[PDB]
């Protein structure tokens, strides 16, 4: 039903939401999450957001090369070679991030639960 869909899902350890796919319904109201970095984890429906892509004007967190966390706003999407990129704005400047370098803080994800939450 929801298996195969791209989602943004909570990693319970640090409370942030990361890009992945529901691979399997595994019962207990849980889904097998394949994260885009290849990490795998069973995640509750309430911790999964079904937005693909993350919409324009969403508040997000960009991961740097150094795994620095920076807040920004989605102002663009681009398909390049079958892959999604996000234009993220901070302080009037925009930078391109691969799909998997865009995450949601606990509060940025919690804020999307009403419209996009699998629940
Ligand atoms: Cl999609 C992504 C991109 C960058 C960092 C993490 C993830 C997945 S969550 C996780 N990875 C390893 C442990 N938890």
């Amino acid at each position: 039903s929801f298996v195969g869909l791209r989602v943004v899902a909570k990693w319970s350890s640090n409370g942030y939401f990361y890009s992945g796919k529901i691979t399997r319904d595994v019962g207990a109201g849980k889904y097998k999450l394949l994260f885009d970095d290849g990490y795998e984890c069973d995640v509750l429906g309430k911790d999964i957001l079904l937005c693909d892509p993350i919409p324009l004007d969403t508040e997000v967190t960009a991961l740097s090369e150094d795994e620095y966390f920076s807040a920004g706003v989605v102002k663009g999407h681009r398909k390049e070679s079958g892959e999604l990129y996000y234009s993220i704005e901070k302080e009037g400047q925009r930078k391109w991030y691969k799909r998997m370098a865009v995450i949601l803080s606990l509060e940025q994800g919690n804020r999307l639960r009403e419209q996009y939450g699998l629940g």
